[PDB]
């Protein structure tokens, strides 16, 4: 009952160093209504593990069990296993959904794989189906998965395995690969990837997840906003309550061609310089942005896009803070959507000692607070960056 807080946990986050080191036990059992494990993998057309670390062997407990152990403290919590993602690619999905034999093989591999490891569902993260064949076969996959789950649930007398999917916000991707009515019908809920609207693949600075598009955007670009994307999914046949709106605990970075031209849609030479912990050009975790803001960085609130960006020299980072997150929760409630999804749970200020507010999971905590009325704590106040950081 109520709004969902669907949190993505990424296994590779186990490899991060110092402030960036994250383990399943760092997740508060009551933080999320759902936890999605990213990722599973595909082996010989069957559901399998990314690597042996996820699995439990020889007394050594794997990441699967450590994630699912949170349900012992919070029996209300739901966990799902995600298959797909950026690394996974498209070809394996094309092969899996091309024929009924391959689909059925995957499905009947997937059911016991999930049951034996105490997962409550499956999350499909195909990035992305493209073309008529993919469009039709994706629907067939979701359909047959759903019917198999429905049947299994009644046969074994257990709560039905959930079927969800992570879907894009780009109009062309949506049009090319997604038969929205059927897709929405066959899924329990829909994880809208409301981020990566803009990034280093673009010549000018743009926000990672603008609620509304800036007036400087061309007519085509203006489609690239959370509001437009969500309402687009509704327009195409997706029920509002099934749309779980994505929220990034990360920001997209650029290097300015000129440090004096630092507004949105300003010329950039490329991606921003890589962070210490995520180690990827054009990308920053939220706590890295916090580090920037507490060490000379300038804070700018864009009131058109309802989102902040930070500037340090020629480094420009479009990100989400407690303010923009809360505003987005209000937007969610105003539009009657199903809740908030999070990418990720391991890039929030999970330790509570980086951003300054001394609050563990300030962003996701804010989401849970606005949507579900659970306080983050007695003296838990948002960081007012406009006062804390420098101005332009």
């Amino acid at each position: 009952d109520g709004y969902k807080i669907v949190c993505y946990y990424t296994n590779w986050s186990q490899y991060r160093t110092k402030i960036g080191k994250f383990m399943p036990e760092d997740i508060q059992p009551e933080l999320c209504t759902h936890i999605i494990f990213a990722f599973g993998w595909l082996k010989k057309g069957k559901l399998s593990s990314f690597e042996s670390n996820d699995e439990t062997k020889d007394g050594k407990t794997g990441l699967y069990d450590r994630i699912n152990a949170l349900k012992k403290a919070n029996p209300k919590l739901k966990t799902l296993l995600a298959i797909g993602g950026w690394s996974f690619g498209t070809q394996k999905f094309k092969e899996m959904s091309a024929t009924r034999y391959a689909r059925q093989t995957f499905i009947y591999s997937a059911i016991p794989y999930l049951r034996d490891r105490n997962f409550d569902g499956l999350d499909i993260d195909w990035e992305y189906p493209k073309g008529g064949d993919d469009k039709k076969n994706y629907v067939l996959l979701l359909k047959e998965l759903r019917e198999a789950f429905e049947a299994e649930a009644q046969e074994v007398k257990k709560p039905r395995l959930l079927l969800t999917a992570a879907v894009p916000v780009g109009p062309d991707n949506i049009k090319s690969g997604y038969d929205v009515p059927a897709v929405a019908s066959y899924l329990d809920f829909i994880n809208l990837m409301a981020y990566d609207f803009h990034g280093k693949w673009e010549r000018e600075t743009g926000h990672n997840a603008p609620l509304y598009a800036p007036s400087s955007d061309s007519e085509w670009r203006k489609q690239l906003s959370v509001d437009h994307a969500a309402h687009l999914w509704v327009k195409l046949g997706a029920p509002k309550e099934k749309l779980i709106i994505g929220m990034p605990t990360y920001g997209r970075t650029f290097t300015l061609s000129n440090p004096n031209n630092f507004k949105v849609n300003s010329p950039a030479s490329g991606g921003g310089k890589a962070g210490e912990y995520t180690k990827e050009s054009g990308f920053l975790a939220y706590y890295e942005v916090c580090e920037i803001l507490r060490n000379g960085g300038a804070y700018v609130w864009d009131d058109e896009m309802k989102v902040p960006y930070a500037i340090h020299g020629d480094q420009w980072v479009g990100f989400d803070d407690e303010k923009s997150i809360r505003n987005k929760m209000r937007w969610i409630k105003d539009n009657s959507f199903g809740g908030a999804m999070v990418w990720t749970v391991d890039m929030d200020d999970f330790s509570g000692g980086v951003c300054g507010g001394n609050v563990k999971y300030p962003l996701i905590g804010a989401m849970r607070e606005e949507l579900r009325g659970i306080s983050r704590g007695k003296d838990a106040k948002d960081v007012d960056w406009a006062s804390v950081a420098a101005s332009v």
